[PDB]
C-alpha cells in the first residue's frame, strides 16, 4: 500500500470514477450511487442492463471506456497482487 | 505443485462462496442464481439483471474490483499449468 | 492459417462453440442461430440481455465459461495476428 | 513513430465505421447508437440491447471474433504508448 505506483493507481482510478459519478449523476439523471455502480461496471466491463439515453452521454461514455480502461485493469492487477500476497507468503 | 496456483483456486472459491451466500440473503437470490450471478459478474460477462439494493450495488462495486483479479488470476494459471498441458498431451500421436 | 497453433485454437474454438449452440438449443430451448449467439457473448465476455432459465443451464453455462474464456481469447489474440499483420507488413 | 500503433488506430476507426453503418443499416439504429453498440461490443462491456435479425447476429459474431482484438491491442498501444508517458511526465516535480 505504500508503493507509489499502487498509491497513484488507486489514485487515478477514485478521480476517475468519481469524474463519472458526477456526470452519469447530473446529465443521466441517475442517482449517485446508480452513477456510481455504472461508472463501475463499465470501466470494468462487466457491464449492466441499462445504457445512456442522452447523445452527450453516449458520447461521454465511449470516451471513457478510452480513457479509463486500461487505468481500471492496471489498478485491479496491483490491487490482485497486494490481496493474494499475505495468502502466498503463508502458504510458502 | 504450483503454490501460487493452490492460493488462487482456494481464494477463487471462498470468492465464489461468499458472493453466493452475499446474493442469496442480501438479493433475495436462490442459491444457484446467486451463484451464477457471482461467477458472471467476476468473468465481466455480466448478468441480464443488477443489484437491486444499495447494500447490493455497494457490494457489488467491491466485489468487482477485489474478484476480477483473483478469478483471472486463477483462469490464467488453470489455462497455464492444466488445459495447456492437457492440450499437448492429447496431440501426441501414439 | 498454415501455423499448426493458430489451427488448432480454432479448432478447439468451434468444437467449444458448437458444444454451446448444441446445449443451449436443446435444454435452453433457443434457435441455433440464438444458442450461438449466447455462447460467443458468454465466452468473449459481451454478455447479451438474457440468461439460463434452466438451473443445468445455469450449471453448464458456469462450467463453460471456466472451460472455454481462455481458449477463446487464445484464439482471438491469434486471430488478431493474423489479421493485422499484412497491414503492418505493408506500412513498413 | 509507432508504425505499429498507427496501423491498429487506423484499423480500429475502419472496424469503427463499418459497425455504425452495419447496425444502422440493418438494425435500424441512429447512427450514434450504432457507433455506441459497436464500441461497447468489441470492448466488451456489453449493450442493454442485441441484434434483433439473423443478419445482424451472424455479423456481430464476426465483428466480436475480429474485431475485439483489434481494439484491445488498440488500447494497449494508447496504454504504453500515450497514457503512461504522460502520466509519468505529469508525476515530475517542477
Ligand atoms: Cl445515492
Ligand atoms: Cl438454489
Ligand atoms: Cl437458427
Ligand atoms: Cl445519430
Ligand atoms: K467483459
Ligand atoms: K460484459
Ligand atoms: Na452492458
Ligand atoms: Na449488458
Ligand atoms: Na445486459
Ligand atoms: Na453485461
Ligand atoms: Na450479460
Ligand atoms: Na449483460
Ligand atoms: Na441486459
Ligand atoms: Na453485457
Amino acid at each position: 500500500w505504500k508503493d507509489k505506483e499502487f498509491q497513484v493507481l488507486f489514485v487515478l482510478t477514485i478521480l476517475t470514477l468519481i469524474s463519472g459519478t458526477i456526470f452519469y449523476s447530473t446529465v443521466e439523471g441517475l442517482r449517485p450511487i446508480d452513477a456510481l455502480y455504472f461508472s463501475v461496471v463499465t470501466l470494468t466491463t462487466v457491464g449492466c442492463d441499462i445504457s445512456p439515453q442522452t447523445d452527450f452521454g453516449k458520447i461521454f461514455t465511449i470516451l471513457y471506456i478510452f480513457i479509463g480502461i486500461g487505468l481500471v485493469f492496471g489498478f485491479i492487477h496491483k490491487l490482485a497482487v497486494n490481496v493474494q500476497l499475505p495468502s502466498i507468503l503463508s502458504n510458502l
